[PDB]
């Protein structure tokens, strides 16, 4: 109980953006001291922010594990007749990385990107078999550090290993698969009422909806084929570049024998 | 303490695949009764599986919240000199859904797909602004139920609302951004030693690595443009189909005046 530092993982930084919780649906009469009291069981807080009138707040805890337990224990709990909503806040300094060679590790990715500023986390995304997907995520402590990493890697050629594969850096798309789109918000849409008139169904042959849908599916099948062809054409161009460059290199070494 | 049912969220099913934890690096002398004792604090277990010789096990807890707390409290804890690894198991019956209209909700998606078998969870993926991305996830309790949903929606025209948008059902790609690719596994690769010889760097002008990388980047820029063009061409074909079908429908209604 006294040593909460036991929840910190090896090499984990403390009070990162991954330790930040959002709390929504707070009663309008909440105080900052009361909001701190709600999280007192989870050690010393880092940043604390409350917006009384909109009933929401932010709090940073010491470790990811502490934040996960606090989220699990406080989410959907009542406070003066309001069920609280506790969620992890969205990361404001995260970047996607791609064109990673198969031997690039989480630690190498962190070493490399640390030159642009302090890293909270860097990870190589792997498939169900543990093989690299060639993609990764880099999370910086601040937005300027991410912006430098993004600008420098786009302007210059950032290489991680002997084999010169340039890292491609792009902003990370932050998507929500937790709350998603609840009926309560979809109801607010003006078309919703007319849209729910026809329930879920399999379209019947000899109807306009079946004809339109079958034709739409054939266009979607065509799009996938065209996408797959572009990928194959450009992969062939990339492989031809690799061979041309290796031949030019071997011709150079020959001139130096 | 006595009523663990308080951690179950509204409408949440109990003992789902989302309540299943994987535990790795168990000592070779573990017993099933001892493995159950490690999780006794987290209520009655569901399915329990242990493989003694490989030092791993699976356990199902009552609610997602219970599983998150157990994961957070037991991960990286010592057991007879071995640090345990606790993770959420991968879902074995999950499907991706796309071409969803903007007023399709999590609840509608669940209602619809429940005809193929019991649903554990169905969710519409939303962006940072809460707007539908047009994509969703459907998690079934069993593999045959997912296979039916996948086969029927591919063969037939499954529609969710009045506006006939066919749902496109595809298997969900299960990727790992938690453990990723650690150095300990990348080290096992035969090229790793030769690959780490050249440290992370910006390539210098007037080198073969700079020339190859700049040319590779221009081919990657070309691929993105070609991908974006295919998308635009096929979107124009889809929009033209929508107009042709609406005109054919209005011509039909005219014949019925």
């Amino acid at each position: 109980k006294a040593n909460l530092s036991l929840l910190r993982r090896p090499g984990e930084k403390t009070y990162t953006q991954r330790c930040r919780l959002f709390v929504g649906n707070l009663p309008a009469d909440i105080t900052e001291d009361e909001f701190k009291r709600l999280f007192a069981k989870y050690g010393e807080p880092g940043e604390v922010f409350i917006n009384k009138g909109k009933g929401f707040g932010f709090i940073k805890l010491e470790s990811r594990a502490l934040a996960e337990i606090a989220k699990a224990e406080l989410d959907d709990t009542p406070m003066r007749g309001r069920q609280l909503r506790v969620r992890f806040a969205t990361h404001a300094a995260a970047l996607s990385v791609r064109n990673l060679s198969p031997y690039v590790s989480n630690e190498l990715l962190e070493e490399a990107f640390s030159q642009f500023g302090p890293i909270e986390r860097a990870v190589v995304i792997v498939d169900d078999r543990g093989r690299s997907t060639g993609k990764g995520i880099v999370e910086f402590a601040s937005k300027p550090a991410a912006r430098k990493a993004f600008e420098r890697c786009s302007e210059g050629v950032f290489l991680l290993t002997t084999t010169p594969r340039p890292v491609i850096v792009e902003p990370l798309e932050q998507l929500d698969d937790e709350d998603g789109l609840p009926e309560k918000l979809a109801q607010k849409n003006p078309m919703y009422q007319k849209e729910r008139e026809t329930p879920p169904r399999f379209a019947q042959h000899g109807t306009f909806e079946y004809e339109y849908s079958q034709r739409w599916k054939s266009l979607d099948e065509m799009e996938k084929q065209q996408r797959e062809q572009v990928e194959k054409n450009m992969k062939d161009a990339k492989d031809k570049l690799e061979s041309e460059m290796e031949d030019a290199y071997h011709e150079h070494q020959a001139n130096l024998l």
